[PDB]
C-alpha cells in the first residue's frame, strides 16, 4: 500500500511527519514524501529512509517561510493555489506507477488538499501537529466562540497571555488566525484525523473531541532516518558524552522563531553566570545577533553553540538537566517524552498555551517573566537545577515519560490507534 505524505514546508511539520512515515514504513508500507524545492535545498540525509521524496515547486517567490512572512495574506494563498496545482500533477504522475497511491496524508494546517485527495480518488487524512488542547481553540475559533480570564471546554482557566499568540505578528496576523481556524474547516469531510498526542497526556479534551468525530491519537510520532536536516551529531554528542548526569542546559527557540539582538544578550549573559554548562542551538542566519566573542571563546569554558543539534538524541542524554525552549509542540513533546524539565520562553502562536499547559497542567516546567532580562533567567535556572520544586519537576517529567511509553508501547493508546489506522488502508 502506497501512503504519500505532504507536510508543511518548515521542520516542525516535517518532522513529526517524518517520524510518523518511518512508523508506517517498518510497518510494510510504501511512502512518498511531498516536499518543496525550499525544503529539498536544506535536505542532506535521505538515502537510508527508503522513503521516496518528491519535489514540487515553492509556489511563492524565490527559505520559502520568509517569503511567506513578507505578507501572509497574499503568499499563503499563492502557495495554497500553487501547491493545490502541482500536487495534483505530482499525483498524475504517481498514478502511472506501481504501487498506486492510495492516501494522502496532509498537514492540517493546509485543508485544502483534501480536496485534490478526493479529487484523485485518495483516502484523505489530516495530521495535526498541536496537542488536542490547542487545537480545541482554533476550532472554537472557527466557530465563532472566541476572536483573536478565558474558560473554554475542557481547558485550565486562561489569562489573556496563555491564548495562542497572533497580535505578535501585525500586519500578517489576521492572515495567520484565519489560516489556524481554518484547519477545522473540513473536519466532517476528513476519512481520518490524526493527533501527534496520546490520550493519558489530554484525557478530557480528547474523549470531548472524540465525540464528535473519530479522532486517532498517534503520538509522540517520533520514536540514522530520524532527521532530514544537517544535525552536526558527531560534534554535539561527543561534547555531551563528556558532561556527567543532570548538568547540562539544552537551550534551543526552534527552527522559525527569532530574537532580536537586545535578547539574545540577556539569555547570553545568563547562561554564562549560571556557570552551567549548556548547549545552544543559535541557527547560522541568527549568529549574527550574538554578542561579539560569545562562539569564540566566552562560551567555550562551560558552552557549546551550533546551529543545530540531533534533539531528539540530545533530549534523551543523560547529562541534559534541563530545557530552556520556545515551547513548540514538537519540543514539548520531546522534552515530556524524554523526562527533562523545561524553562519556557515561548514567542508567539499556540506556544504561549504549550507554556501554561507545561506549568499548571502537566507540571513539568516553569516560565519566565517579561524583554526577558538575565536575572529572571538564571532564577529560573536555579528553580530547575537547584531547588526542591526543580527535584518535583524532573520526577513529574518522568511519570509522563512513562505514560508516553506506554502509549506507544504494544496494547498502548497510540500503538492501537496506528494499528487501527494501518489496518484500515488494508
Ligand atoms: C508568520 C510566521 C512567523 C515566524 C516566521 O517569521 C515565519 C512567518 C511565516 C510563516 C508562519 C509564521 C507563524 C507560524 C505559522 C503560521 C506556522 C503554523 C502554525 C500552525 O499551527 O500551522 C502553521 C508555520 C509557519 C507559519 O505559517
Ligand atoms: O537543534 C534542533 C532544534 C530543533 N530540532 C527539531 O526541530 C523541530 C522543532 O519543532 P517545534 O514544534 O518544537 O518548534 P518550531 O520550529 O515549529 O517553531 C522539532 O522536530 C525538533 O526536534 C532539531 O532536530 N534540532
Amino acid at each position: 500500500i502506497h501512503i504519500l505524505a505532504f507536510p508543511f514546508p518548515a521542520k516542525g511539520h516535517i518532522n513529526p511527519l517524518l517520524h510518523l512515515c518511518n512508523r508506517l514504513a517498518s510497518k510494510g508500507f510504501k511512502i512518498t514524501l511531498i516536499t518543496t524545492v525550499s525544503t529539498l535545498k536544506s535536505v542532506k540525509t535521505s538515502k537510508a529512509n527508503g522513503i521516496d521524496i518528491e519535489s514540487i515547486p515553492d509556489g511563492i517567490p524565490q527559505q520559502i517561510i520568509t517569503v511567506m512572512e513578507m505578507n501572509m495574506e497574499l503568499y499563503f494563498k499563492q502557495f495554497k493555489a500553487s501547491a493545490i496545482e502541482n500536487t495534483t500533477k505530482l499525483i498524475q504522475k504517481l498514478k502511472t506507477k506501481n504501487p498506486l497511491p492510495k492516501v494522502l496524508i496532509y498537514d492540517s494546517s493546509m485543508p485544502w488538499i483534501l480536496e485534490v485527495a478526493h479529487e484523485q480518488g485518495l483516502l484523505g487524512a489530516s495530521f495535526f501537529t498541536q496537542p488536542c488542547s490547542v487545537s480545541a481553540i482554533y476550532y472554537h475559533m472557527l466557530q465563532g466562540t472566541i476572536k483573536l480570564m478565558v474558560s473554554l471546554p475542557y481547558l485550565p482557566l486562561l489569562e489573556i497571555k496563555d491564548l495562542p499568540g497572533v497580535q505578535q505578528f501585525e500586519d500578517n496576523s489576521e492572515a495567520v488566525a484565519e489560516l489556524l481556524a481554518d484547519q477545522f474547516s473540513n473536519i466532517d469531510d476528513v476519512d481520518y484525523v490524526l493527533f501527534n498526542t496520546f490520550d493519558a497526556l489530554e484525557i478530557e479534551v480528547v474523549n470531548w473531541m472524540g465525540s464528535k468525530w473519530p479522532i486517532l491519537t498517534v503520538g509522540p510520532t517520533a520514536p540514522s532516518i530520524n532527521y532530514l536536516f544537517e544535525t552536526n551529531t558527531e560534534v554535539c554528542m561527543k561534547w555531551l558524552d563528556q558532561r556527567e548526569i543532570d548538568t547540562v542546559i539544552y537551550v534551543s527557540f526552534g527552527s522559525l522563531a527569532s530574537l532580536t539582538e537586545e535578547q539574545m544578550e540577556q539569555v547570553s549573559q545568563a547562561l554564562i553566570r549560571s556557570n552551567c554548562y549548556f548547549l545552544w542551538v543559535v541557527r547560522e542566519e541568527e549568529e549574527n545577533k550574538l554578542p561579539k566573542d560569545f562562539k569564540e571563546t566566552t562560551s567555550k569554558k562551560k558552552g557549546l553553540v551550533i546551529n543545530w543539534c540531533p534533539q531528539l538524541d540530545v533530549l534523551a542524554h543523560k547529562s541534559v538537566a534541563c530545557f530552556m525552549t520556545h515551547c513548540g509542540w514538537n519540543s514539548t513533546l520531546e522534552a515530556l517524552c524524554s523526562g527533562v524539565p523545561m524553562i519556557c520562553m515561548p514567542q508567539w502562536a499556540d506556544q504561549t498555551t504549550n507554556a501554561k499547559l507545561i506549568e499548571h497542567v502537566w507540571k513539568i516546567g516553569v516560565g519566565v517573566n517579561k524583554i526577558v532580562k538575565r536575572e529572571e533567567i538564571e532564577d529560573c535556572i536555579r528553580q530547575v537545577i537547584e531547588s526542591e520544586r526543580g527535584k518535583e519537576l524532573k520526577r513529574n517529567a518522568i511519570k509522563w515519560k512513562e505514560l508516553a511509553k506506554e502509549a506507544v508501547s504494544e496494547g498502548g493508546s497510540s500503538c492501537n490507534n496506528i494499528q487501527e489506522f494501518s489496518s484500515s488502508l488494508l
